[PDB]
C-alpha cells in the first residue's frame, strides 16, 4: 500500500525561507527531521492498514479523526515521541514553522487537540 509521505524542502525553498526561521538550523537538520516524521507517518498507517499495544494505538488513532482530518493523512506530537527519535519539543517546534511556512502541513486543532496534517 502507498502512504503519503512529506518531501525533503529544496536549497532554493531554504534560502527562501526568512533567514529568522532559519536561525540555529541547518538545511540538513531540517530534512533529518523531515526523515523522522515521514517515518512517524509512515508507523501510523501500517497500523490503520494492519489486520496489542499496537492496537489501543489503532483506537487513538480513530478517535483523533475529524469532520476536518476527512481522509487526510496526519499526526499528532504524541506520534513523534512513539515512533521517532526526536523529541517533540521546542526546536521540533521552530522546525514546524518552517514546515507549515514551505506547506509542507498544516496545524488543524479541535476537541482540544493540535494534529499535523501532510500538506
Amino acid at each position: 500500500m502507498s502512504i503519503k509521505e512529506m518531501p525533503f524542502i529544496t536549497c532554493d525553498e531554504f534560502n527562501g525561507v526568512p533567514s529568522y526561521m532559519k536561525s540555529r538550523l541547518t538545511y540538513n537538520q531540517i530534512n533529518d527531521v523531515i526523515k523522522e516524521i515521514n517515518k512517524a507517518v509512515i508507523s501510523k498507517y501500517k497500523i490503520l492498514h494492519q489486520p496489542s499495544v499496537t492496537r489501543n494505538l489503532y483506537h487513538r488513532f480513530i478517535d483523533e479523526e475529524t469532520k476536518d482530518t476527512k481522509g487526510r493523512y496526519f499526526i499528532v506530537e504524541a506520534d513523534i515521541k512513539e515512533f521517532t527519535t526526536l523529541k517533540a519539543d521546542k526546536k521540533f517546534h521552530v522546525l514546524l514553522n518552517i514546515l507549515r511556512h514551505c506547506r509542507r502541513l498544516s496545524e488543524v486543532r479541535g476537541g482540544g487537540l493540535t494534529r499535523y496534517v501532510i500538506t
